[PDB]
């Protein structure tokens, strides 16, 4: 039980961020064991272990460059990258384990860009891969 | 019981699609890694073994050129999430995307070439999942 | 050790060493998770025992006017390939993952295949664990 935490969320086209903090939301939770994924953007981990993370963020309008933190506690820890200004819908994506603690709080930052377009697509995961 | 669930497949070659698979748009991997309880079927297809949250990425490597690709990923017929190729005129591209699903018993989850054709072979590419907790 | 994993990132645009271009053996230099410590120093796991392992990796570069490929490497042989380069762009990424058996003491390491890495490979990840023991 307390050691089954997951969850998965992707971005649809549902039309429901700040220039401070410029947290990427998804509005589609496809799971969410422990309901610790809130907000629509952030995570905040139950306990501590070893947490495996891994998003991918859609450049969707062609001309134009994107920067994506993963942070963890309002610092980035990992970067991923998209600016092919020939391509559509190119992804922006990375991934990465963490040792978190008990309130880690953990949830993905445009650093660069705008997401022209939207952002349809875009995929958010995580889950304890075991405690310590 | 059945907790130990894992697949990891490969395209080996860069052969054209099976004239099969051009009515079924179903991507098949024909090089199997890892394959615990044997759920990947048919190259192609994982068959939940038991409720629970599953793990799934695939990375689809197209040629240049095979036109513009969209990969579905699939749950019993209706797409989850999609990965898009567009030409960016060089020898290969990638499709990727990878999520995690709340699977039932028997539930079906496979890759489906939404659009495109994978012409000149999808070598490389890659498809995996595994049982990442029961429920 | 039922609990292993690695997590390494590349936090520099520093050029490869020598010997990295001897070996062409990607090497990363911040190591986020390291349970068992079974991710050497050279960039290179260590499997401590027969199971199933979850390997992941993105390898990311400013200058792409080349070709590279990356493999992903078990016992010297290439396992899976990622691809990028020939291109002009802000930074790109060569990524792929995948799930392996791996014996005890199986390597498993990240090769550049082709290319090179002038420019450095920044915000590079290479990630691991074990999925379950056999
Ligand atoms: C290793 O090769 C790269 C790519 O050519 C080069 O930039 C770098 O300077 C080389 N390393 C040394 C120590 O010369």
């Amino acid at each position: 039980a307390n050691s089954k935490v997951a969850f998965s969320a992707v971005r649809s086209t549902n039309h429901e961020m700040s220039n401070k903090t410029r947290i990427i939301y998804f509005d589609q939770i496809l799971v969410n064991v422990g309901n610790f994924f809130t907000l629509e953007s952030v995570f905040v981990a139950p306990r501590k272990g070893i947490y495996s993370f891994s998003f991918h963020v859609i450049k969707v309008y062609q001309s134009q460059t994107i920067q994506v933190n993963l942070m963890l506690n309002g610092k980035p820890v990992i970067s991923a990258f998209a600016g092919d200004k020939d391509v559509t819908r190119e992804a922006a994506t990375n991934g990465v384990l963490l040792y978190l603690d008990k309130e880690d709080k953990v949830y993905l930052k445009l650093e660069k860009g705008n997401l022209l377009g939207g952002w349809q697509y875009s995929t958010f995961s995580g889950f304890l891969v075991f405690p310590l």
